[PDB]
């Protein structure tokens, strides 16, 4: 039993495409080919946000009483310049529900521009280390940074990564999440 519900926004929702051509359905593609036990069940949405999805995730988590919860927020806060002390809060009950339910928790690290400024950006990164220090909750590498730069792999709106994105996407998370369950 490793059946993992993703907590994420349009990063792992795949806007702009397909359901079957996001990274979350082929990984899970790659899962089964592989003769692996891993399930992923996919509670992104587009434009989420911490605090948005600390009100649904009582009701995800009794749904479907998963093993595991790897949450990748907080990118719609930073691009709002909300505050990173709220968005902290916020994250670190996500995460104590989560283990509050038995599953293992997992926080993707987010960057973002400096649209606020470089400190900002940096206040914004390093609250998801501190987060994992007061929770113990796995951090993960964030997806987009070998993605970004390469303006085949994104969409037109530099924003949100295009479908020859993803089979990327899979990889590094089939790596991140192998590295999760092994850690």
């Amino acid at each position: 039993d490793n059946t993992i519900l993703i907590l994420g926004d349009s990063l792992s929702a795949a806007y702009g495409l397909q359901q079957e051509e996001g990274w979350v359905k082929l990984l899970q593609d790659k899962y089964d080919a592989e003769q692996s036990d891993i399930v992923l069940i996919n509670a992104s949405i587009s434009g989420e946000t911490s605090g948005g999805a600390l009100r649904r995730l009582d009701a995800l988590l009794e749904q479907y009483e998963p093993t595991h919860v790897l949450i990748e927020l907080g990118a719609n806060d930073g691009l709002r310049g909300f505050p990173v002390k709220k968005m902290q809060t916020n994250l670190t009950a996500l995460v104590k529900k989560s283990q509050a339910a038995n599953a293992m928790t997992a926080l993707m690290e987010i960057y973002i521009p400096p649209n606020y400024g470089p400190r900002y950006s940096k206040m914004f990164t390093s609250s998801f280390t501190q987060i994992s220090e007061d929770t113990n909750a796995h951090l993960m590498n964030f997806f987009m940074l070998d993605i970004a730069g390469k303006s085949d792999l994104m969409q037109n709106d530099s924003l949100h990564p295009n479908k020859k994105a993803q089979p990327l996407i899979r990889d590094e998370m089939y790596d991140s999440i192998k590295k999760w369950l092994n850690n």
